């Protein structure tokens, strides 16, 4: 079935107008999500926050110290999420309290520049530019070269996964780990998995948003099948680094998961995946409110703990 706290959840958002998104602007859009409710921000040793100057614009970036981890430490470089033009660096605090706490590792979120003010590929090379310069300070953060990891969730997850090709082409900065939330990543639109068409409603992220969030961050058609846009498009898969991956059983993305996490391990990359029986698209966002959306987050940071490890 369904988590009881994820069912009041949609029970109260189900109440509210049938969106419009022939109307919604993306400033009306951020205001809609001060209606996440209050969620527990669990404690770590210590946040800071510091501008990465790169061209052309400076990132916010919020970092994470868990108590009781000795240096160097392991870190996660982590994408918050938001269709690429909601979320912020406040948005996904608890996330990353929770991945840091139990994940054991230092978390950088990264406050990447979002659509339509910025459309694709600005968050991808965001992403990217802000993994080589968290990589490049290793030394400044007290931080272990070879046990740096990239995560995000939904479009978060997308900016990861991406981020992971382009360090391949790159020659780095060396990624260990991919923790990879219900993530966008891709699929040929003419061929799309099952879950697109089974959860299109009534969960949360339906398809009517995800097409509203494409059309403020893609520039056309033909970007739908970008491997900037959707990776698991990418020619060539093979060295990415071990992944994990969650997926939501009534996320319209549940599939798209799997797709990606079949693609990995076709090109020979380690990777597990788990589909969270009773969750929604987005759950990690009611940690300490539903109970299924808590022991799978603390779960998901746990499996990234012994991925640096
Ligand atoms: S991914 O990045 O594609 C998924 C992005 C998720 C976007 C979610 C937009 C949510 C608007 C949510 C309003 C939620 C109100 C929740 C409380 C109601 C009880």
């Amino acid at each position: 079935p369904l988590d009881p706290v994820i069912q009041q959840v949609l029970d109260q958002l189900n109440r509210m107008p049938a969106p419009d998104y022939k109307h919604l602007s993306a400033q009306q859009f951020r205001s809609q999500q001060s209606l996440f409710p209050p969620v527990k921000k669990e404690p770590v040793a210590e946040v800071r926050e510091f501008d990465m100057d790169l061209p052309g614009r400076t990132l916010k970036v919020r970092m994470y110290r868990p108590e009781g981890v000795e240096p160097p430490y392991p870190a996660l470089v982590y994408y918050h999420g938001g269709g690429w033009v909601v979320g912020d660096l406040e948005t996904h605090d608890p996330v990353c309290r929770v991945l840091a706490k139990d994940g054991r590792a230092v978390v950088f979120s990264v406050d990447y520049r979002l659509a339509p003010e910025h459309k694709f590929p600005a968050a991808v090379e965001d992403a990217y530019d802000a993994l080589q310069w968290i990589a490049e300070r290793a030394a400044d953060f007290h931080l272990d070269p070879a046990r740096i990891a990239v995560g995000g969730d939904s479009a978060g997850g997308n900016l990861a996964a991406v981020t992971s090709i382009l360090a391949k082409e790159r020659g780095g900065p060396a990624l260990a780990f991919q923790l990879l939330i219900y993530p966008s990543t891709g699929y040929d639109p003419a061929h799309p998995p099952a879950s697109i068409e089974e959860n299109a409603e009534g969960y949360l992220l339906t398809g009517g948003m995800s097409l509203w969030f494409l059309d403020q961050y893609l520039n056309s058609l033909e970007e739908l099948t970008h491997p900037w846009f959707s990776p698991v498009l990418y020619p060539d898969l093979s060295g990415l680094p071990p992944a994990y991956i969650a997926t939501a059983q009534y996320d319209p993305l549940r599939d798209v998961g799997k797709l990606y996490a079949e693609a990995l391990n076709k090109a020979g990359v380690k990777v597990e995946i788990e589909n969270f029986e009773d969750l929604i698209h987005g759950f990690a966002q009611f940690y300490s409110l539903s109970p299924g959306a808590t022991k799978a987050l603390v779960r998901i940071a746990e499996k990234l703990r012994d991925a640096l490890a």
